[PDB]
């Protein structure tokens, strides 16, 4: 963990119910409380979404993010600018002074696309995180992890003439335990794709929002945290080196044996049953 890069996740309106009511309520001191704790508990990142029907995004990215630049306790990390939409991004790096990072890029409007946007990012000396996501859709397995990110490094450090350092993959942390199989080896596809990429993609950074691992578990938090603290020892270990996260928790050396005996059956996909079998110790626990 001494090579790991907390990016702090709170900041987003899609993300914490709290954080919306601070925004569409103009309660942005509170909110930049928000951002200022993340930065005490360890983020070296501050990850910023203002996408949400209730507001108009572009104008709240650039007032939120006006706001960090004028508080020195905060100012001093990079913002990673989250949203969808490209011109709440681009509001975002006009607005700011110093590097940041784009939240996100990807193929999935095509090659002249992804090329123009990240044309434009490296013209403002910013970094991105690219999604594992192409013209065929959302990459979910090992193979197609690697073969966006393969594809992407390529088109960025060929076309763009992007520094490979300033770029961040994002393979993908999607729900387990869903009830649905075809998601049972979820967290293992992220971990595999993990590894590849930093032993063939020199340079570059894998990130990835390592709260909708644990999704399917939505109340029970110590579950989340638990899960959270496995799928990242095990992420770690093969070269993850950033990530979203709730940087305010359990340690992974701390879950007692047979919990993690459950955890790990169902992040690392080991019986079939796994799934099962932390439901019902979820339902136990509340
Ligand atoms: C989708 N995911 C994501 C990702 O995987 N990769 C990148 N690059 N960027 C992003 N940005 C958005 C998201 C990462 N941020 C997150 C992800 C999940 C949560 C989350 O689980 N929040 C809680 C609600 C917490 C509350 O309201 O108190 C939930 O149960 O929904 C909170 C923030
Ligand atoms: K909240
Ligand atoms: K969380
Ligand atoms: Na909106």
């Amino acid at each position: 963990e001494i090579n790991f890069v907390n990016i702090g996740e709170r900041c987003n309106v899609a993300g914490s119910r709290k954080f919306l009511r601070l925004v569409n309520e103009k309660k942005y001191d509170e909110a930049l409380s928000i951002a200022r704790q993340q930065v005490e508990d360890g983020a070296l990142v501050i990850d910023v979404n203002m996408d949400d029907g209730l507001l108009d995004a572009r104008t709240e990215m650039t007032t939120f993010l006006n706001l960090i630049m004028s508080e020195p306790e905060i100012a001093r990390v990079p913002v990673m600018i989250d949203s969808s939409k490209w011109e709440v991004i681009e509001a975002g790096l006009k607005c700011l002074q110093g590097k940041s990072i784009v939240n996100s890029i990807s193929l999935k409007e095509g090659e002249e696309v992804f090329l123009e946007h990240a044309r434009i990012i490296k013209q403002y000396g910013a970094a991105t995180v690219v999604m594992a996501f192409d013209e065929k859709g959302q990459a979910d397995t090992a193979a197609r992890k690697i073969e966006v990110c393969e594809r992407a490094y390529r088109l960025l450090v060929d076309k763009v003439g992007f520094n490979p350092h300033d770029i961040i993959f994002d393979p993908n942390v999607l729900a387990v335990a869903t009830g649905i199989e075809e998601h049972n080896n979820y967290a293992v596809d992220f971990i595999e794709a993990t590894g590849w990429i930093r032993k063939n993609l020199p340079g570059a950074h894998v990130s990835g929002g390592v709260s909708n691992l644990s999704f399917s578990f939505r109340g029970n938090n110590y579950i989340r945290e638990a899960m959270h603290a496995v799928f990242l020892y095990h992420a770690i270990q093969q070269g993850m080196d950033m990530g979203i996260v709730n940087p305010g928790s359990v340690l992974y050396s701390d879950i007692p044996a047979d919990t993690l005996e459950k955890i790990e059956d169902v992040v690392l996909n080991r019986r079939p049953d796994a799934a099962e079998r932390l439901i019902e110790l979820a339902e136990a626990l509340k």
